[PDB]
């Protein structure tokens, strides 16, 4: 189920091989071995890393180049779902003390999600699944709100062949600042 | 496990026993045997049916009465997350052909969700988990968008001791009329 069935016998057609840790040797396509602590699946919805596309089709559509120097293109309006007038749907909301948040990316960032939200809801590309220890994604962090503060709160638009429709929180201070001023604390999962 | 530890040695204290298929014999508290196909946990969080409350405390807080005639109290503003001005966060959005949706409730209803969203994201009470085939919840329906239509789309507020923060779709005609007119089609899960 790694690749759509149509992509056989040669699913890696068009992909330049860099390092055999990664699918078709390309880190953008995520790891062969997936981090054993994100399950991603249930009986109703499964994680199709490329959607119904084959790997090279997926890179051509969602990156600037299928070649290794291509980079992923991200959605407009900070990835918020768009209303019928093409405006992102969100509002300023207060996060309460005790709430559990997680994040893919460095603490220089400003985007969090609720702890544990399934991957396919986040519309993140495959390379966010790369790991260093097999347990967890290499850029995955978990936090707890320690003092109430206001964020932009709203639904996640579909992208990268994923359905999206989780909720995301866009902070007005980066995570490092929020930790330093006592709004968030780090938790190790 | 099923009940918080402090609730022992008599966790069903205060619950009137009706039928031994249900926890403490109360259908409002959901099935002893949970439907073996349905996604409760999200990725890293497990499903606590009562949160940290004991059963009788849970019904006192979330229902009109602990007695068997008590009915669940639902959140204001259709259960949308509220902004800092106490207004629901949402906008009108066009659902696209091909989108997969599901719903807990009769087709006389107006609320739908992305197919497969984890139960803990929906802020629904435990009795929506009651199952007669043991496989799927009794009131559970799956649909696919066959023609575009506009819904109210937004995040789900925490309620019933659950974290919420899935996305919900509120239709302007009940689900039945969307099916009859070719906007949705029924699917067997
Ligand atoms: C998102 O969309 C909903 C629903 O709008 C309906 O569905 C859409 C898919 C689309 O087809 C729309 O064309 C369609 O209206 C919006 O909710 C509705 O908002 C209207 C007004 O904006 C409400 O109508 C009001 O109803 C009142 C009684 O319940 C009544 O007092 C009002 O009458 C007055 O106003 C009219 C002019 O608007 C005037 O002619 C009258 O004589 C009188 O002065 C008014 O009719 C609906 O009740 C709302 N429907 C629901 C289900 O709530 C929603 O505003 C929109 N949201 C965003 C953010 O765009
Ligand atoms: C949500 O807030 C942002 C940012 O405003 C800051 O945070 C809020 C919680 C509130 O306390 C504000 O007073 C703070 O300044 C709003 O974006 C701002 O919009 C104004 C309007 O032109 C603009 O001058 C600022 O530069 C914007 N700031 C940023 C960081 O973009 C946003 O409009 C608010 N959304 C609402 C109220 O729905
Ligand atoms: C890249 O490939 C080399 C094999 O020469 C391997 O040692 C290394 O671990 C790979 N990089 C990873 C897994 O990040
Ligand atoms: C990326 O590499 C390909 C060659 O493999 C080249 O065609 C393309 O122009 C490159 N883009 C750059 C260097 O920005
Ligand atoms: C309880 O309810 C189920 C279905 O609602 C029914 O099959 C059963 O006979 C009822 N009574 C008992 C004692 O189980
Ligand atoms: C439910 O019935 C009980 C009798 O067992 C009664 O005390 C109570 O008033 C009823 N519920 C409400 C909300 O009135």
């Amino acid at each position: 189920s790694l690749f759509p069935a149509r992509c056989w016998p040669d699913p890696c057609a068009g992909i330049t091989f860099q390092n055999d840790t990664y699918v078709c040797g390309d880190p953008r396509l995520g790891p062969v071995v997936l981090p054993q602590k994100f399950p991603l699946n249930n009986e109703l919805r499964t994680y199709a890393r490329f959607g119904a596309l084959c790997p090279a089709e997926f890179l051509d559509k969602w990156a600037t180049d299928v070649a290794p120097n291509g980079t992923y293109i991200y959605p407009p309006a900070n990835g918020f779902a768009l209303d019928t007038e093409e405006q992102p749907i969100l509002g300023n909301a207060t996060l309460p003390v005790g709430m559990k948040l997680d994040r893919f990316g460095s603490e220089y960032g400003t985007f969090l999600a609720p702890l544990g939200a399934p991957y396919i809801e986040r519309s993140l590309p495959p390379s966010n699944l790369n790991t260093f220890d097999g347990m967890y994604p290499y850029n995955y962090h978990v936090y707890q709100v320690t003092k109430e503060f206001v964020v932009g709160l709203g639904p996640i638009a579909p992208w990268f062949e994923q359905p999206g429709m989780g909720t995301q929180f866009v902070t007005y201070t980066n995570v490092l600042g929020l930790i330093d001023d006592g709004y968030l604390r780090r938790e190790d999962p």
